[PDB]
């Protein structure tokens, strides 16, 4: 819970610099930029325990884009208050959380697949006045799907909500975690390349075909009840 702290008070510190003080309207969209990457990671270390590559050489790779993405975002906000701010401190906080790798938490996992689809939302229907060719209606699509994504984990987390919260009397179903792992993992990897992408990223998901294979091996699993 230590970067969650420092991100709340960042985000508190660009509260402040936004209520009241001069600042044209451009530097505070970088404000609002940044406060949105920082919704982002903060999201991704509330949720970080779960994130589980199995080949920690992965790892090394998502350490690696995070520091250069991390490293690239704190490049645009105002010489003027980047100096009044800790950002520096932030980084090294977060680069350092971020390199710390029988009870499955099935309320974690449902919960950090509703945020993070939250905030692959938020971030593609933020950006879009940088408009391009036609063909933009790809991206329509993929939002589309996306939409169903999250309201389906919606549908998921409703009709097994008793099944959910207490999934700890019920035993390994090494299938239906195997699959929400495998989701949780492609998803933060997913919201880490919309983040880069929205800003300006040096460098498809399937993510329904994930969601139906849960949603049926949830319904193989807890409807074979006596009720």
């Amino acid at each position: 819970s230590m970067a969650e702290n420092e991100i709340e008070e960042m985000l508190e510190h660009l509260r402040r610099i936004k209520s009241g003080g001069d600042l044209d309207w451009l530097d505070i969209l970088r404000i609002e930029e940044l406060e949105m990457v920082l919704r982002v990671f903060r999201t991704f270390t509330k949720y970080n325990d779960v994130l589980l590559p199995d080949s920690l050489v992965e790892l090394t790779k998502r350490a690696k884009l995070i520091g250069e993405i991390l490293h690239r975002l704190f490049g645009r906000i105002p010489h003027k208050c980047k100096t009044n701010l800790n950002l520096e401190r932030l980084e090294s906080h977060l680069l350092e959380f971020f390199q710390g790798n029988n009870n499955f938490d099935l309320s974690k996992y449902m919960d950090c697949l509703e945020n993070f689809l939250n905030d692959v939302l938020m971030m593609f229907l933020q950006k879009d006045r940088f408009f391009h060719s036609r063909e933009q209606l790809a991206k329509h699509r993929s939002i589309k799907e996306l939409k169903i994504v999250q309201k389906k984990i919606r549908f998921l987390k409703y009709i097994y909500a008793t099944e959910i919260n207490g999934y700890v009397d019920y035993e390994k179903q090494e299938c239906l975690e195997n699959r929400i792992q495998f989701m949780t993992n492609t998803v933060g990897q997913y919201c880490l390349a919309v983040l880069d992408y929205v800003t300006e990223g040096k460098l498809p998901p399937y993510l329904l075909s994930l969601i139906v294979l849960v949603e049926l091996e949830m319904k193989k699993i807890f409807h074979g009840e006596v009720k």
